[PDB]
């Protein structure tokens, strides 16, 4: 933000100073320069340019602004592309040309391509009236609602005031374990109350969930480094106790090759030095050793700033939305697989998933936003058939699909392929599926239980078993959806779809692949895999 003051007896400067003190209290973009010193030749690169000028000699500018005026009214003045500006004008009404100077600058700057931030404002002798409120909306219009440099806070969600950087403060209503006692996995059905926010979402969207690290994990980490936890550290320019920085502001539950390498170097660890510069060794160590355990295994003294400088900022996690608002109204449901594992007998857990499962009380606060996915959507035609492939937690959006199609009483046929280790332990939402089958909403359902018999069975095996009927549905205009594990499931499922298409469509592998690519183009093959 560049405030140019053009003044003869200092009134315009008093205003422009009154504006340097406002912006100074708001944004970090404020610099006050006199017109007589302003290097106008480089003006095009002004991101935010506010002019405060009085008027002299029948509309003549103040003396100090005369060169700047001639250079803007000159045949050689620069066109402006990324310049936002405003103009406040001072003068005396009794004169023929009231506020010529301020008028000139306002007209000419926009005529060079400058983005008019506010409408120009004039004022007579008694100017602390018009000036006191102009200075007001400028600070607002020059806040995040029209930024350039300092503080932006820009996000994207339908027409909402809520976004990833300004999330909704919601509350946790339901937190329920939906895998059986003998499951190898902890899966939670989560209902979050949206209150009166008006936050909206469609099936296929995901929920962005901010979280905090486990205070126990922060404490274990802080101790192993021989810190106590109240050491001050700088986080985004402000000063926090270490514990608060670690709990709220940095990733602790994900290790990376870079972190291993940096930590090896900082500590000269004999265990870790040998991995330095070997990307595959570093990645493998990160993947098997959480940060807190890397520290255990390679003790070293680090001060608080050295630790926090090691870490990446904390980021929210996404969770496919498992409800339809037509059915649940001012709520959002998710299906959370809690990452739980052990390192030499010490319990470890993913940050967000264990935050929701273990560290938020009923009615407890949860900060959320919507991640819109326009490329994962039910057909617009309520009669088009729908094929859904979502084993594990990939089941979530298909709960939302069926809540929606049932709410709309869509007559389209629906087909679910689901899979997990055990029928008696891992049939997520079994009793709802039975109800959908009973009610005629869920037309077909095929299940793959990978650990209920000797040989492994997965959804791709049921896709192959169902080849003939799948191809029939595909020729009836069916949309195919795949949600869940990217690394293995989505690939094996795509391979099985290609085999079905090749076989029952009578084409070779390259033709099947082009056919599936045509379904993508047609938005009839959509995936949300992660
Ligand atoms: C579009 C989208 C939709 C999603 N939908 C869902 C959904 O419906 N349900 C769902 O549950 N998730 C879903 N996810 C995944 C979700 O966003 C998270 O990534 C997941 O919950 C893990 O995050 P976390 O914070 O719990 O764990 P993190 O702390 O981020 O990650 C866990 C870490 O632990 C490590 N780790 C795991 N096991 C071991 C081990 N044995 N030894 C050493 N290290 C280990 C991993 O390497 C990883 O570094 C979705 C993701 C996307 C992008
Ligand atoms: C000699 C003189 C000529 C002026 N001519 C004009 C004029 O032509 N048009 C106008 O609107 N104001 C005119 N003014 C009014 C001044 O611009 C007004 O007093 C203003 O507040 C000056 O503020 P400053 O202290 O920043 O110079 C004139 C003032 C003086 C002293």
């Amino acid at each position: 933000i560049t405030i140019i003051s053009a003044s003869q007896t200092g009134n315009a400067r008093r205003v422009a100073e009154a504006l340097r003190d406002d912006l100074l209290a708001a944004k970090l973009n404020v610099k006050l320069v006199n017109a007589g010193d302003y290097k106008f030749k480089q003006i095009a690169s002004e991101k935010l340019l506010i002019v405060v000028t009085s008027t002299q000699g029948e509309g003549e500018p103040p003396e100090e602004a005369v060169a700047l005026h001639k250079f803007l009214f000159s045949k050689k003045a620069p066109k402006l592309e990324n310049t936002a500006f405003a103009v406040f004008s001072l003068g005396d009404s009794s004169y023929e040309f009231f506020c010529q100077s301020g008028k000139d600058f306002d007209s000419k700057l926009a005529e060079l391509g400058g983005e008019r931030l506010l409408d120009r404002v004039d004022a007579d002798v008694e100017y602390q009236a018009a000036a006191s409120e102009w200075r007001a909306r400028v600070v607002d219009a020059l806040k995040s609602r029209a930024p350039v440099v300092a503080t932006g806070a820009v996000n994207e969600i339908h027409t909402s005031p809520y976004s990833k950087d300004a999330p909704l403060v919601a509350s946790l209503s339901v937190n329920q374990k939906i895998t059986g006692r003998n499951s190898e996995k902890d899966v939670r059905h989560i209902e979050i109350d949206l209150g009166d926010s008006g936050l909206r979402y469609q099936p296929g969207d995901a929920l962005g969930v901010w979280y905090q690290n486990d205070p126990a994990l922060v404490k274990e980490l802080v101790e192993l480094l021989w810190l106590k936890g109240d050491e001050p550290v700088t986080v985004e320019g402000k000063t926090l106790p270490l514990n608060e920085a670690l709990q709220w502001h940095f990733e602790l539950t994900v290790n990376t090759a870079n972190i291993v390498e940096n930590y090896a170097t900082l500590t000269r660890s004999e265990t870790l030095l040998p991995l330095v510069g070997d990307k595959a060794k570093l990645q493998h160590y990160a993947a098997t050793t959480p940060i807190v355990d890397m520290v255990r295994f390679s003790p070293a003294q680090l001060d608080a700033e050295a630790l926090i400088n090691l870490l990446r900022p904390l980021t929210p996690r996404l969770y496919s939305i498992a409800s339809s608002q037509a059915e649940v109204e001012n709520e959002v449901h998710v299906t959370v697989g809690v990452v739980r594992y052990d390192v030499e007998g010490r319990a470890r857990a993913g940050g967000a998933s264990s935050f929701l499962a273990d560290r938020v009380e009923e009615e407890g606060e949860v900060r959320v936003f919507i991640e819109h996915n326009d490329n994962f959507r039910l057909p617009a035609n309520p009669e088009t058939p729908v094929i859904m492939i979502g084993p594990g937690t990939g089941i979530a959006p298909f709960r939302a699909f069926m809540q929606q199609r049932a709410a709309d009483e869509a007559p389209g046929k629906n087909w679910l392929f689901f899979g997990n280790p055990h029928f008696t332990e891992d049939f997520l939402y079994q009793v709802e599926w039975q109800r959908y089958v009973k009610e005629g909403v869920l037309t077909r359902i095929d299940l793959a239980w990978s650990r209920d018999q000797k040989e492994k069975v997965y959804v791709q095996d049921k896709l192959r078993e169902q080849g003939a009927e799948l191809w029939r549905w595909i020729n009836d205009g069916a949309h195919i959806y795949v949600c869940g594990d990217a690394n293995r499931m989505a690939k094996d499922v795509e391979q099985a779809l290609l085999e079905v298409i090749a076989e029952f469509g009578g084409m070779d592998t390259e033709a099947a692949d082009e056919f599936l690519s045509e379904l993508r183009v047609e938005r009839r093959y959509q995936r949300d895999v992660y």
